[PDB]
């Protein structure tokens, strides 16, 4: 069985990295791109690019360790040991050239170290809606003069005494739902379908654990990239971001612009964190375009 | 009947003000004091304080609106709505002559409005352990170096939805211990048996509720200020703070400063935010020497 609809032409598939068995959706033919989903989401984040991607390039969407039909990791969950399951599973398929990576929320965290540490296996960067861990999160405030802030989850979830999924479990839907229309510019992406399964695939125990040791390790992943970003990145990157309520505005290339050489950045009105579904047609386009501009299938 | 035990020589009781069955434990003779608890708490934090300071004073501990043994407020959690039960309350049994104010953690919330409002009727206050609301609380960080942040749950319990109340009912013992002892320093006066107590309390579904209403109120409690504010306090006051994990340190006296003329501040070394509890010897004796310089039975 499947957690989500395969597109017609991809397959869904597994393969065993440093003893653990990730799950990926694949297809299509030219260059590798890589896409990394994030935060209370799978590979399927990706199905609406993922068809129209595939027309150029051999397109791979992995569950992240623990998430999706991932087995949970073996070595921890730090940005510095995640991203090293992404990037050998990167080079199964792709090991005579280099690749593109796409990455959204957590898949930052999770991509950023492989990224810096094996430039010559990375062609073009995708980074959209979430900082690349860095002291920069410690300045984001617990509280706003209209509510909830964006970012208090990340005390809620590293906090220990699984105070996460103690309180979650049994409401995995309810919170899920909440979660994500916080986030959002345009909640009316979102039907009560697609939280039933995006909630479904979380709600497995050792996911809504998984999902959360990814912020247990946040801080641990923030002193990694301290040492890791004395390199800068050489690649050619694109930052997308949300202009509207519940993204990352300017944030994300302002930050990228500390980290790459040759970086250019969007932000894109009218939506908010979710950009694979609340701007899914302008993301594509852009995501499409950038990657386009390198060697790809015709 | 009684959800805490009431010390000897004083009397749990009831009294309607505006509409409102409030309850509160009394005892003593002078002139009075009314004691103010704040959130996961009762009356009953002030339980060893309160036989003590009846040597010298008539001493009333409310509980506030919604909490422990009292109603719900009828107008609104704000501060400035609340207040007004807890004034009146005061003032039933003191309605000729000052008496003294002594706040912790929402309690400050609760009281600061009709202490600016009646100076006159204020011989002496004590606020320890909560920022006043105002525009200091957006400073706040969502996360730090060392995890979880201080008041993260500002968002957590004043989320749309009833998100805190939906996920913690059923397991409010647990998230009750999380916490208290996440906030202290001294963690182990937490004993099995006192969460018990306080859990049972604050577990009643209304009192649930009311708990993350003050939180819900908060923004429009910091615009309440905003204006109350252009008076400063002009009668002796004290502030106190732990320094240990969990506490406001230096920040509740430099935000006091703000607020009065006449302030001194203690931060007390090994206390977290629940000082009655975790540093009782220390903050009694600050407490019962400050109230004692004013007008009191010998």
């Amino acid at each position: 069985a499947e957690e989500f609809p395969v597109p017609n032409g991809f397959e869904s598939a597994y393969r065993e990295v440093d003893g653990v068995k990730l799950h990926y959706v694949k297809g299509g033919q030219g260059p590798l791109v890589m896409l990394v989903h994030g935060f209370g989401q799978t590979w399927y984040e990706w199905h609406q690019l993922m068809p129209e991607l595939a027309k150029r390039f051999t397109v791979i969407a992995p569950d992240l360790p623990g998430l999706g039909q991932s087995e949970p990791p073996k070595t921890g969950y730090s940005g510095e040991q995640v991203a090293v399951y992404l990037h050998k599973l990167a080079r199964q398929f792709s090991p005579d050239r280099p690749f593109d990576l796409v990455a959204h929320d957590i898949g930052i965290w999770n991509t950023y170290p492989m990224v810096v540490k094996n430039q010559a296996d990375i062609a073009r960067l995708v980074y959209m809606e979430a900082p690349i861990p860095d002291a920069r999160i410690y300045r984001f405030p617990a509280f706003t003069a209209q509510g909830e802030s964006l970012v208090w989850h990340f005390s809620f979830f590293a906090a220990d005494d699984r105070l996460a999924e103690t309180l979650i479990a049994g409401k995995e839907r309810f919170f899920l739902e909440h979660f994500i229309k916080s986030h959002a510019s345009n909640t009316e992406v979102f039907s009560e379908r697609l939280l039933d399964l995006y909630a479904r695939s979380y709600a497995k125990p050792h996911s809504l654990n998984a999902s959360f040791e990814y912020y247990r390790a946040l801080n641990e992943s923030v002193r990694q990239n301290a040492e890791l970003a004395k390199t800068r990145l050489q690649m050619p990157t694109m930052t997308l971001a949300g202009g509207g309520a519940g993204g990352m505005g300017t944030f994300q290339l302002e930050q990228m612009k500390a980290y790459a050489e040759d970086v250019e950045g969007h932000v894109l009105p009218g939506c908010g964190h979710w950009l694979p579904e609340e701007c899914a047609a302008p993301m594509n386009r852009l995501v499409i375009d950038f990657l386009s501009r390198g060697r790809h299938h015709h």
